[PDB]
């Protein structure tokens, strides 16, 4: 459990600093610093508006970017039932 | 749970196959080709505005549009948490 | 689990049934028959836009929808969860 | 599991009196009475439009927003989901 929540940190901060890197000039008011980033994967984590209100609208000018957010989707939601379900049972 | 996860693919392709043919020639920036199907059905199995942002648009022109999506969150949504659920407990 | 089932059915057909009459009239795109209403209630059940796309729109006309819609949104999720881990378990 | 659910309504019944204090003049359609503020609490719970129609505008006012919202968040799904399976296990 303290493993898995040390991993999901590690993977948070350095999907945040890749998003930055990638996204920040492009869409600043979401990525434009790495506290921006680390607040868009937070909501993107949560699944709420990721696709319309983010993705599509990233996808536009970098059509690749669904290769970034739904991996992302997929590693952090897994390790966060992954994480819920272990502190429970613990 | 290999067998669970190849079932979900198989059952997502098929989907997304129906879903360009469809609402490909309609919904073109949703359905237009594969690769948008697929992307579109990741977006709907997430929950993601599926009914504000995708569903009630298609069921202004396909009127029965549910009949394809609700069985489609139904059956990824079950299988899912199956899968999600099949990997701790084969772990535990 | 198959009792579990039976009941769900009959509260959201009751449900929806409850909605038309309510909200009917005022929000015919939503709740204007059963049919409509089945479909809305699902959206609701599922979460999405529940508040900002539908619940905040109908409070504006009927003050005490919440009174509605948050119960159904507790009931149907915690028989949904029940139902999902219930069938798993069988 | 009571003492949860009792827990969950004083974490709740705070964050609204909070919530108020805080975006009440500068939010008052979602934060302008404790009334208003349970009722935006509950949608930011089921993470409904939690960022984009909720922490996002509240943030160009308050930048510092986030270090509510993101607490809360994670405090009442980790209790809900708690709470849920409590109940579950406690039938079992
Ligand atoms: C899982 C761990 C999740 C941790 C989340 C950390 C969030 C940190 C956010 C932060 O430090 N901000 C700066 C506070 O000064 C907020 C930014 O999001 C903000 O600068 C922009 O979003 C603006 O557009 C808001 O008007
Ligand atoms: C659960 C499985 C989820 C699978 C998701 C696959 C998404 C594939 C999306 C895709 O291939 N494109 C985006 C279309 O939205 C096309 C662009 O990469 C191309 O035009 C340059
Ligand atoms: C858990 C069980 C969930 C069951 C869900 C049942 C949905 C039944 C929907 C239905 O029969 N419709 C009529 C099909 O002809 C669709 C309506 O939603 C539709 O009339 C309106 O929404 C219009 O506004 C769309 O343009
Ligand atoms: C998990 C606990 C969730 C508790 C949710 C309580 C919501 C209370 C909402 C409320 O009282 N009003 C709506 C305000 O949005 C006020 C109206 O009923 C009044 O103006 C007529
Ligand atoms: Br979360
Ligand atoms: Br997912
Ligand atoms: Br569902
Ligand atoms: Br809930
Ligand atoms: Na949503
Ligand atoms: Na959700």
């Amino acid at each position: 459990v303290g493993s898995v929540a040390a991993l999901l940190t590690v993977v948070f901060y350095i999907a945040a600093v890749m998003a930055t890197n990638l996204y920040g000039a492009t869409f600043p008011e979401w990525f434009g610093d790495l506290s921006k980033s680390l607040y868009t994967l937070f909501q993107v984590m949560t699944l709420e508006s990721w696709s319309m209100g983010i993705v599509r609208p990233v996808m536009n000018v970098h059509p690749n970017a669904w290769v970034f957010f739904i991996p992302f989707i997929m590693l952090t939601t897994f390790t966060v039932l992954n994480l819920f379900i272990g502190i429970i049972v613990d």
